[PDB]
């Protein structure tokens, strides 16, 4: 079995759409592409490089295409994404010029990929795919960066796939710019008492 | 001008309905009342006894009535809620036997309270009222506690009144149970750029 880690940049109110630039995702006329920009720091970069260790990848087709437009030409900065096998969920695209690209069509394919052998799987972006993962409880770890801004509109990490589920805080840090690094692990059912 | 601080317990996906008990808020058949109970420890008790220092209070009617059923008899534990003035937003309640309770009816009345001279203001619970405060940018500070669960259902802090806005992280902390404490201050317009 493989460890599927979802990594995600979110606002205070959970919005994940277009973190890196004004045209990254204009669905809905989203006006706030690039909201992570004013919060990029040195410390933040060091955290990123630890998360940019080579591994395998599971991506939604849109996130894969966004990546394919940029990252093959910058294999220096992020080698793992070029070197590791990228598993892409799509009914639309069955081939890519990007090296190490395998295309999956159904939930069963994702599951077999989990029950396979190989490097642990990272999931970046891919909010729509993440909803299917959450709904079938296939995500084992969550690495969030939480940014000191609120934007009502936008695609959300915790969307229509989210399920009642408990987590364990594995690690937390704070950047100088005010971003909170919080990594969690799945921990069984939700507990309620009376305070 | 008075400072308005919103204090709020939320899940990872932003839910804040019924932290304290199975029956605190059964709206929608909400099954997870009490989800905050398993994350209670000593050091969190010290964290939030100083968060409960004497102030004035602005509350929605439902939160006020939840409080009024319990706290008048536990002024031992939280004397601030009893001694401070509780400004309550309601169009259906004009009086309470809980002493030092004034009932306001309008946005104009909240604005007048903010302008008027007196102690700083704490908002607890009051998700619906908080929506009106957010939409009118009347919230000066946000003290949050984030819990390692997702619930999918239930009322949320960032709801219909949430507006685009940036914040400064005043301070942060973790809890042995895995709860992040994050205190933010309002800091102007959302800035965008390119990474
Ligand atoms: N905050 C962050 O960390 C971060 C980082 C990078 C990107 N992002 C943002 O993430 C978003 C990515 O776009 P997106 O989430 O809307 O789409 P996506 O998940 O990246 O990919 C969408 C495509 O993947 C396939 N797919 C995904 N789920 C499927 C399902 N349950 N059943 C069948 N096919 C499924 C489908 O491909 P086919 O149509 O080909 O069949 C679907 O159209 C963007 O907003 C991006 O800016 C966020
Ligand atoms: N996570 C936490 O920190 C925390 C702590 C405590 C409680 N809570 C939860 O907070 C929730 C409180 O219930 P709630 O948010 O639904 O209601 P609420 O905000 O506490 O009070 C609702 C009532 O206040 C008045 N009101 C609120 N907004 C108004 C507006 N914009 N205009 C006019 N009147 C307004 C109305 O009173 P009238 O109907 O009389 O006109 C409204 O019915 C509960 O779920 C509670 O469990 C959370």
């Amino acid at each position: 079995m493989r460890k599927i880690t979802v990594l995600s940049f979110i606002t205070l109110d959970g919005v994940m759409q277009a973190p890196g630039g004004p045209e990254e995702d204009t669905s809905g006329g989203f006006k706030y592409g690039g909201w992570t920009a004013p919060y990029e720091d040195e410390v933040s970069g060091k955290i990123m490089e630890k998360q940019m260790k080579p591994a395998d990848y599971l991506l939604g087709r849109k996130t894969f295409e966004i990546f394919a437009s940029y990252w093959p030409e910058h294999a220096d900065f992020w080698p793992g994404i070029n070197d590791g096998t990228k598993y892409v969920m799509s009914k639309t695209v069955k081939k890519s010029d990007w090296k190490n690209s395998v295309f999956l069509e159904s939930l069963a394919d994702i599951k077999k990929l989990k029950n396979s052998e190989g490097s642990d799987i990272q999931v970046w972006g891919s909010g729509e795919l993440i909803q299917l993962l959450f709904k079938n409880d296939l995500v084992d770890e969550l690495w969030l960066k939480i940014f000191p801004v609120t934007l009502n509109t936008g695609k959300r990490l915790f969307g229509d796939g989210t399920i009642p589920a408990a987590f364990t805080l594995i690690e937390s840090s704070v950047t100088p710019s005010g971003v909170i690094i919080a990594n969690y692990k799945r921990a069984g059912e939700v507990k309620t008492g009376t305070v």
